[PDB]
């Protein structure tokens, strides 16, 4: 993160959960993540992604969240890296 001009990255938490996912797929402009049910996909554009899009992978793990009623038109916001429990 690091510090000095701070750019619009923060914003409000407490009315947004958490929740995390696979890259399922990676193109030259968006990418999909595969939920733990493998039955649907979230849609998050380069720009929303918040960290190393370009370094990221197939398998990898990500944060994201959700912000809508129930329907099949999901899509994801602010995703950035995370990391996750394993021998350190």
């Amino acid at each position: 993160g690091s510090s000095g001009s701070s750019g619009r990255l923060l914003g409000r938490n407490s009315n947004s959960k958490r929740l995390l996912g696979y890259v399922a797929t990676l193109k030259d402009n968006f990418g999909f993540i595969e939920t733990a049910n493998h039955d649907k996909e979230i849609f998050f554009h380069y720009s929303e992604f918040s960290g190393d899009v370009d370094s990221l992978e197939l398998g990898d793990m990500v944060e994201y969240s959700l912000s809508k009623g129930k329907g099949n038109k999901v899509s994801a916001e602010k995703v950035n890296k995370t990391s996750g429990p394993s021998s350190g």
